[PDB]
C-alpha cells in the first residue's frame, strides 16, 4: 500500500509543527471572547500568570501576537542600539540567521561561528569576551533545530554577565523539553513559543525581559513603538486594566491556555525526562542499525530532536517522500546549509514518547533500505528498546 | 440576577472579536501539519485560491500572519518611500492613525479629514487631487468601525486611479459583510482579514496586491525584507512547490478555510443581505425607541455596526457594564476619540441575524432606561421587527 | 429573508434537545479511552461521584447508558412486582404513558388523572391512599414536559411515605432546572438524564436509588438481568474494580463530566434562578402581549418549559415552521393529546437566560401575528424586560 | 520512565474502544438540533441512507439507539418465539453469549460448539440442519472477538437459506474491516454498529432486517412493543416525514454521519486493504519474535484483531500491565472463558494502519521479554516490515 501526498499521514514525526495536543486542539475551540470582555481580560492576565510560572520568572513574560521570529527581530529591534557592540554566536542556521539583524541594528557585529554539527564552546566565548571589552550585547540559539545541536546557554550566560553584556537567547525550540529558563543561563531577553515542545501550534511568542533589558529598550528611542515589532507596547498589557495595543490572538490564548496546564500538570521535570529518553532511544537506535547521528559528540545532540545524517549516494528528499508513502510518517528535511544533509525526527511535547522513536526508526530504516542501503532495522529497534528498558 | 465580570457573557454582539462560527471553532480543532508536508502545502494553495475567489481576485491574495494591523503597517512601510506625496483620508480612528504610519515612511502628508460621524466627501477628493498632482499614494478606510460609518472607495478609488497614485485601502471590517473587493475600489493594495465580517479569530491579514505595487514595493530598497513587515518576502508562499518565510498560523489557516468554506458555499451576496437587513432592523429599533444612530445619515451606516450615540450626560462606559450585568449582552465601546460617544453594536458573520438586533436592542433600551432614560423599548422592538417582516 | 428548512436555525429554544453547552460539545471530542483502560475506570468512578454531589445523593447514583426512557422501563421492570398495587398519577402524556408500563409488570393499577393542563393535588394521592391500603408503589412525573407543567412531588413523597409505599420519579425535565433531589422527595426511584437542563445530548440515564429499592429489586426474581433493562447489573459498575455490563457510552461520559462541572461550578442555586427568571418572563411576556400560558395557574407553570395555548383558528405546525422561517427561531410542538393545541418554549441549562425569553417571545409574537394574530408584541417585550429588571 | 495508571495513555492498541478518528471526535461536537427540527430529520434520513450504502443494503437499516448488545437482545426478543427452534453456533464469547438470550426467548436450543480458538465447520452445519428440520432460527457470530477468529457466514448462510430458516448474525467487529454485509451471507437481521472498525465511540447499533424478519417479528405478540426492546417501533423512524419512538442520540447521530463519510470517501475495499495488512503484518511479526497466534490457522485469523496466546507461565493481566506502564501502550484482555489465556491487539478504523503493528510489537514483545521470555523483537519487526514492504 502507499499513502497519497494529498491525504493526511499517520503520524508526524517532525521537528514542528507537530500535530498539537489533543486537549490543545479542543482548546483552541474554546468561546472567542471580545478583547474587552472583563472576562478574557481576567484569562489573558491569568494566561501571563501560568507563563510566568512555567518560566520561572521573577517577573511577568510578554506574550507577543506572532510566531517567534517576530520576538527575535523585535528583540534585535529594540536591544540592539547603534552604538551596541554585539556579539553573534553561530552554531547553525538560526544562530547566523541572528546576525543579520544584529548587523540591521548597529554596525558592530563581532561573531564566533562553528560547524553546524558542533557547539559553541564556553571558553571561546570567555576568550572573545577578554579580547573585545567593548563587547554589550550577546546572542545565542539553545537548540539550533536544523542541526539538532545544543549550545552550553546556561555557561555562555554566566560568562556575559561577568562581562557586564546583555544576553539574548533563542530558547523556540527547546523550553519546555528540557531544563531551561531565562534565569537559568541570565538572559535579558529570553525568546520562546508554544508552537514546539509545549505542543501548540505556531502564533504566539512568550519571550521573559530582564528589569535591566526593560530599562535598555525603553530608554531607546529607536525601539520600535506603534508596531507590530514593538516590544516595549505591550510592557503593561498583561494586566485585566490595561488596554492592548491590538487585538491579540484570541483562539491561539485559548491553545496557549490549555498547552501552560498541561505541562504544569504533568510536572515539567517529567515532561523534560520523557523528551530527553525518546531522543536518547532514538539516537541507540540510529546507530544500531548502522546510520550516523549528525551532532559532532552524543553529549550535544538535542533531547529535542534527533538528526540523522544522510549516507553518501542516499537522496534525502526521496527518503522523507518514502518514508511518508510507505508508512505514512513524517520527518522533516534540513534547512539552509543542511538541507539535504540530513533528516530530522522531532521528540517534542505530543511526541516525545519514546514509543514514537520506535515508530521512527523503523520508517527511517524501511526507507533507508529502500533507497538500496542494508541496515540492521532488528538491531535499532533493540538498541532504543534497550534505553527505554535500562531506564524502567 | 447578575451576570459576574468572571463568567462568561451570554451573547457577544460587539464589533468584533465576537465567537467564532461553530464550524471555524471546530475547523480550529483539525490536525496540525508540518508546514512542509505536501498536504500542507497544497492546502494552503487551496486557502490562497478560496480567498483569490472571496475577494474576486485577478492575482493572488497574500496572507500575512499576524492580525490585520500586520497588513496596514506592513503596506505603509512597503509601498510609502519618502520621495512619495500621502494623501490619508481620515473620519475615523482607523483612517486618522493610517496617517502616523504614513509620516513615518515619508516627510510628505496631505490629508482630508472630518469629524468622526462623517465619510468622506468625493467632491472635496477630487478637486484635493487636482490641486496637488505630486500626490502619489492615497489611503483610505472603508468601514472605520469605532464610528460605524462607511466611506465611498469605489468612486475615491476611480478618483485615485484616474490621477495616477496608488490606492491603499482597510476593509477589515467591511469585507465579507457588504458588496467589497479590491477591483471594485481599483486598490493597489487592499488590507482585510477573516476576524470581523467572516466569523473567524483575529490571527491573519487577507491582502490584494495590484501587479503595480508589487513593483513598486520590490523596487524599494527601504521596503521590509527577512522581517515580519515583510510583504515582498511572500509574494510566492502561496505556492505548494514555494517555502515559507517562517512558520504559518497552521491553525488558523485551518479556521480561515472553514471561514471560507462558510462564505462561499452560503453565496457572498446572500451573506452581505442579512448583514444589512440585520442592521436596517438595529437601526430602525434604536430611532424608534428614541435614540440617535452616530453615523450623520443612514446613507453612511455601515452594514456591519450600529453606532448608538450615548445621550449627553449618560455614563456609556456603566451602560455597557450594566448591559452585560444584567443581560449578559456585550458590546464594544469607541475607542480613541469615539471613546464615551456612542456604543457599538456589531452585526458580523454569526451575529448578522437579525433576531440578534432585537436581543440587542433589548439589552441597550433596559441599560439605558436603568441609567435614567425613558425609551420607549416596545416601539423599538416593534420598528426592527417590521424591518424583517417587511424584507423582500 | 427566510431560513430554509434543510439548513440549521439561528436558535433553538424548544424544550429539548436544545445546542449542549459549548464546553460540553467540546468534552464530547475528548479522548475516547478503552473502557478497561485504568484512566477511563477512574474517570468513570468520578463522573459517578460527580452525579452522587449534583442530585445531593446519599448513595450513588447508577448510570444506565440510554436516555431516560431506558431507566423509566427499567424502573417499572424491576420495582413492580406481579403482586404490587400500583397507584399511578397521571397528569400529562408521560404521567399518563408509566401506566402502560406499569400495567405490564402487575396486573394492580389504580390511577389519579387529571387534565392536561392541571396538576396532582396531594390530596386527591392522600385520599387515594387511605382508600387503597394496599397501594404498595406510586408513580408520579415531576415536569410533564408536553404541558410545561409541575407536580408537588415532594408533598406526594411525603404522603407515599407515610403509607409505606415506593416512589418512582419522573425528574428527566425538571432536575437540575429547578431545586428537586431524590431525597426532597422521598424518592425509591428517581429517574433522570442530562439532556434537559444540564444542558448535554440524549443517551444517558441518571437514576437514584434507595437502598430500599435496591432490596426489593434485588429480591425480585423477574427483575430484569442480562438485559439493557438490567439496573441490578449496574449495582457496583461505578467501581475502578468493577467490570461494565456491557460497554458503557464512552463519549457520552465525556459530555456528562463535563455538564456536572459546570453545573457545580456555576452553583446549583444561581442555576436555578436563572431557570426560574427566564420562565418568569416569559410568562409575563406571553400574557402582556395578549396570549394565554398553557398550565391552569401560574403556581404550576414549569421554571424550564412555557407552553403557550394555541389561540382558536390558528395552525400550530404552520405557526412554528414560520417561527423558524421567518426568524431562525425553533419551538417545540406538544405531544399526544397536546400536539396541535400548544407550542413550548423550553428555558433549560443553556437557553435558561433571560435573554432568549425576549428572543422567544419577539419570534412567537412575529410569527402570530402573521397568522393574522393583533398581538402587542412591544409590550409583551416591555412586560418580561420588567420582571427581569426586578429581579436585578 | 513509568506511565501512571491515572494519566492517559499513549496510544490505544486495543479491540475496542479505541480513540475515535479525530474527524469523529471533531463530529462529536457539531450542533445538537432538536429532533424534530426539519434540518434533523433531514439529517437522521441521509444519515439511514448512508449506512444503507454502506451496508450495501436493498431496504433501509434500522438504528437503535443504544450499542449493539442493543440490537442482539433486541433482535432475540423479537424474532425468536417459543415456537422456534433455534441453532446457536458458539465459536467463543458472544457466539456462546447469544444462545442465553436464545434460551429467554424458546426453550428448543440446539448448538454447535467449537473450541474458542477455532471456526465453526460449514460442514457440520450443513449436517446439523440435515438432520434437524425442526431449526426455524440460527445465530453465528462472524467475529467473535475475544477470540480474534473469523467465522465463514457467507456459507453459513447460504446454508441457512437453503434450509429454509432465519439467520441472525452478529458483525459488531467485523463490518467495516472486511468485507461483509447483509446480502453477503443472507442475513435476516444483521446487528453492527459503528464502535469497532468504524471509528466512532459506543453508543448506536446499525442493523439490517430483511422483509422476511420484518414480517416474522411484526406477528409475534411476544416481539417488544413500546419498549427499548422494540425493532418494530422503528421500522419507519429513517423517515424525514415521521416521528421518533423515543429521542435519538443527536451527537452519536453526528458521530455516525462523519464515520460514514469517511469509510464511504475513502473506499471500503481500501479500507478493508489496510486492516487485512496491518494484521497480516501483525501475525508476521508476532510468529517471528517467537510468540503464537491464538487462532488454530492463520485463514481463520482476524483482520481486525490479533489475538496472542498467553505463553504458559507468564501473568496475562501483568503483561498488559506492563505494556501500559512501560511503553504507554494498551492492548485488551480476553473475556469471558478467553481472559488469561491470550492479549488482543486491534487493528480497527483508525488503528488499522500499518505502523501501528510495529508499535504494538515492540510494546508486546517489550512487556513479554520484562517477564521473562526471550524473544527475537528486532526479527518480529523485520518480519513485519517485511510484509508491509511486500503489499502489492
Ligand atoms: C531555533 C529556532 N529559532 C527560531 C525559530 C522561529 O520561530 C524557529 C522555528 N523554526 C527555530 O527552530
Ligand atoms: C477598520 C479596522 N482596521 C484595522 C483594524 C486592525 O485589525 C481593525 C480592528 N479593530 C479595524 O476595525
Ligand atoms: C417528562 C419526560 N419523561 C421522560 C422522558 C424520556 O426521556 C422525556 C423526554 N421527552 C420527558 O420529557
Ligand atoms: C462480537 C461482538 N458482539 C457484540 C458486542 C456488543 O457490542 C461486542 C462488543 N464487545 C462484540 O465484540
Amino acid at each position: 500500500m502507499r499513502y497519497p501526498e494529498h491525504a493526511d499521514p499517520v503520524i508526524t514525526l517532525t521537528a514542528g509543527p507537530v500535530n498539537a495536543y489533543p486537549e490543545v486542539l479542543r482548546g483552541l475551540g474554546r468561546t472567542v471572547l471580545y478583547d474587552y470582555d472583563p472576562a478574557f481580560q481576567l484569562l489573558y492576565e491569568k494566561v501571563v500568570d501560568k507563563a510566568q510560572k512555567a518560566m520561572r520568572l521573577s517577573n511577568k513574560p510578554v506574550i507577543l501576537h506572532g510566531e517567534p521570529v517576530l520576538g527575535l527581530e523585535a528583540a534585535a529591534a529594540s536591544l540592539i542600539s547603534p552604538d551596541d557592540v554585539v556579539l553573534n554566536l553561530a552554531s547553525g542556521v538560526y544562530g547566523k540567521g541572528f546576525g543579520y539583524w544584529a548587523k540591521r541594528y548597529s554596525p558592530h557585529l563581532l561573531e564566533i561561528e562553528v560547524p553546524y554539527n558542533e557547539a559553541i564552546d564556553p571558553q571561546a566565548v570567555a576568550d572573545m569576551l577578554k579580547a573585545h571589552p567593548e563587547i554589550t550585547v550577546v546572542s545565542v540559539c539553545h537548540h539550533d533545530t536544523p542541526s539538532g545541536t545544543i549550545n552550553p546557554i546556561d555557561a555562555i550566560g554566566a560568562l556575559v554577565s561577568a562581562h557586564g553584556a546583555y544576553l539574548i537567547v533563542d530558547a523556540v525550540s527547546s523550553f519546555g523539553g528540557m531544563k531551561t529558563h531565562p534565569e537559568d543561563c541570565k538572559a535579558d531577553i529570553y525568546v520562546t513559543g508554544p508552537n514546539k515542545c509545549l505542543g501548540a501550534p505556531p502564533g504566539l511568542t512568550m519571550m521573559g525581559v530582564s528589569e535591566r533589558a526593560w530599562a535598555k529598550m525603553k530608554a531607546n528611542p529607536l525601539a520600535p513603538r506603534a508596531s507590530m515589532l514593538s516590544i516595549v507596547d505591550w510592557e503593561n498589557a498583561w494586566s485585566r486594566d490595561k488596554p492592548f495595543p491590538f487585538t491579540p490572538s484570541v483562539s491561539e490564548i485559548n491553545g496557549l491556555d490549555v498547552a501552560l496546564d498541561l505541562y504544569l500538570n504533568e510536572g515539567p521535570e517529567a515532561v523534560w525526562a520523557r523528551h530527553a529518553l525518546t531522543a536518547k532511544a532514538m539516537r541507540a537506535g540510529v546507530t544500531a542499525m548502522g546510520l550516523s547521528v549528525w551532532a559532532a559528540s552524543d553529549s550535544i545532540a538535542s533531547p529535542t530532536t534527533t538528526a540523522v545524517r544522510t549516507p553518501d549516494g542516499v537522496d534525502e528528499k526521496a527518503l522523507r517522500q518514502a518514508a511518508r508513502a510507505r508508512y505514512g510518517v513524517v520527518f522533516s528535511s534540513g534547512r539552509g546549509e543542511t538541507l539535504g544533509k540530513l533528516t530530522r525526527i522531532g521528540h517534542m511535547g505530543p511526541t516525545a514518547q519514546p514509543i514514537y522513536a520506535i515508530a521512527a526508526l523503523t520508517a527511517l530504516g524501511g526507507a533507508m533500505n529502500a533507497a538500496g542501503r542494508k541496515l540492521a532495522i532488528g538491531k535499532g529497534i533493540e538498541a532504543a528498546l534497550a534505553v527505554i528498558d535500562a531506564d524502567a
